[PDB]
């Protein structure tokens, strides 16, 4: 399979990107990201969380009390993918003018 | 909107990763990427050159005989691009071993 499309499969889609990003300055619980993304429902933020760290990328640390604690940390092999996530965030600050004027024609 | 997600609509999905990566050494004509990338089908394949090319990112040039020949390239706009493709490129090369891992 293509490294390209294999990096993509980990970081790609609607939302792992911005989920990625707003843990870049450190841990999240599940209800900041609900208001990171108000079009997310619950149930797919939960199976993207899961995913991501299914994959080893996200942290989801559980406290044990009630009712529980739970925060989402990049790992440090997450944290790996920084670089790349933050050229796409340039990239797409830099260039939405541009992508809008090829796309209006 | 954030600017990680318009990036990734770009350049995201399954297969623009992979024709964007095979123009980087030269235009290529259509068969010559069905023939790197025999799992795609023609349909799919004429899709997404035409969705890269709405995005600025592909040069379609039609040379005008019979039969016609077709070069896709990537533009200067596209060619912006190349880093992050080429890290993504790296980064699943060098960590798919790990991820595997992770994935059993």
């Amino acid at each position: 399979g293509s490294p390209v499309e294999f990096t993509l499969d980990v970081i790609g889609g609607k939302w792992k990107g911005i989920l990625f990003y707003h843990m870049i300055d450190g841990k999240k619980r599940f209800n900041e990201f609900r208001r990171i993304c108000p079009s997310i429902t619950q149930r797919m933020l939960t199976l993207q969380l899961r995913e991501l760290e299914a994959d080893g990328i996200v942290h989801r640390e559980v406290y044990h009390q009630v009712p529980p604690k739970v925060e989402y940390s990049l790992t440090e092999f997450g944290r790996t993918l920084e670089p790349i996530v933050l050229q796409m965030k340039e990239w797409g600050e830099s260039n939405r003018d541009v992508l809008e004027s090829y796309r209006s024609n």
